[PDB]
């Protein structure tokens, strides 16, 4: 499974942060490397394979982490950091929905 | 608890008054399961947890969409148990991946 | 044309008063007097003729000076206040909708 | 006065819209010379300047009448529009916040 066919390579990602904001504490490469596209707009990521977007990125925010805690199902994620790792930072935040609403 | 004042089914059901005939599920469900009528559009909240719910649609029962929602909440385990809301969660595993 | 045809008479618009909030600065009577009556929620009221619901009221509101600000075609308001003062506070509030948003 | 000094360029409005959705009526190319920009929620989009929000845009929706139907004090709606034009829109919807207040 596939969402962006285009942003498959990480030549293609790192392309869309041509115009990403030099503000933002989190480095393109750390984004591109995790998956993740530029959309264009404020500091709005996209990853090429499960489609879940990203954004108010702030200082010591890693792009693995934060995909892993709200994307835990991305087959590209679970290829690349392994089942471990998800089930890991998946422990560490068990309240999300909880915190969202609340 | 949240709203000291909508603790009584009696003060939930006052709320329901103008409360649109258009919307499919009926004050009686929604009072018996901790909510109270907001007065926007078809917006309820749990008296207990301060848990909102809205777009009523033909056969969506609220004790189960309060499970689905709100599992924590202490006013739906104390009348529903940890069983029910243990099933529910059960068959919504995918909630927030839902909803994003 | 009247919206609620069984809160056409102050008695009626009275009676729905019977659970609003004593926290609340505006006192029934105001209210009820400028067409309005008690929804059963929050400090929710709405006009038997016009329909129109205000709610937040706060020390000083004055209820047919929020009926004129928010609903001046309404044709209770114009029969009671008249057009010079539903004119006069549509001339103070000249930017509701721009304020809103 | 400028609400985004960030989206004051057309360049910059229309590079929001690379990933607004393709069942949109309206194109960027109107909207982003309306002075709007991508939000990323939804069909969201902003004025630059008057920081105006609109949304639900449907076929034969025009940024320009919008902008004037809603925002008409905005300062580069009226550069570029004139009084006149906002005007005429004034007096098409009269009843604008009333029709809100009844839907
Ligand atoms: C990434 C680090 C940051 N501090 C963070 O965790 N942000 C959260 C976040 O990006 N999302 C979670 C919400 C809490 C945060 C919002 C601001 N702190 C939920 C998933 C994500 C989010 O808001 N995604 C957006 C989105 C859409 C398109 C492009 C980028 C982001 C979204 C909103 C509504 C529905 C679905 C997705
Ligand atoms: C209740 C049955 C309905 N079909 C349903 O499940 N609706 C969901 C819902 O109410 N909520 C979930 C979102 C998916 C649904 C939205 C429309 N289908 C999340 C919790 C709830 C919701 O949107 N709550 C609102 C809210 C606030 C105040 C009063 C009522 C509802 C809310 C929005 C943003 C943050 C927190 C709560
Ligand atoms: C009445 C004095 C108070 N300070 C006031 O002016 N409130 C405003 C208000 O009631 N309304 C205006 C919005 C700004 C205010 C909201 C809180 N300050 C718009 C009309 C009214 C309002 O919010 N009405 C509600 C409503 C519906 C049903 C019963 C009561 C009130 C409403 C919301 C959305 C659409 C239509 C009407
Ligand atoms: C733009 C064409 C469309 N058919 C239309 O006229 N939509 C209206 C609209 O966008 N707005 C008017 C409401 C009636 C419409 C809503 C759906 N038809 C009021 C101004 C605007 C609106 O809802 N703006 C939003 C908003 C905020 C942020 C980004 C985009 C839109 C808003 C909501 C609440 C307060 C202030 C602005
Ligand atoms: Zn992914
Ligand atoms: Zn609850
Ligand atoms: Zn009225
Ligand atoms: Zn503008």
């Amino acid at each position: 499974s596939i969402s962006n066919l285009s942003m498959q390579t990480h030549a293609a990602r790192m392309r869309t942060f041509m115009y990403w904001p030099s503000s933002v504490p989190v480095q393109p490469e750390q984004l591109a490397s995790a998956g993740f596209y530029y959309v264009g707009r404020n500091d709005d990521v996209k990853c090429f394979c499960c489609d879940g977007g990203l954004r108010c990125w702030e200082s010591g925010d890693d792009p693995w982490v934060e995909h892993a805690k709200w994307f835990p199902r991305c087959e590209f994620l679970i290829r690349m950091k392994g089942q471990e790792f998800v089930d890991e930072i998946q422990g560490r935040y068990p309240h999300l929905l909880e915190q969202l609403l609340s």
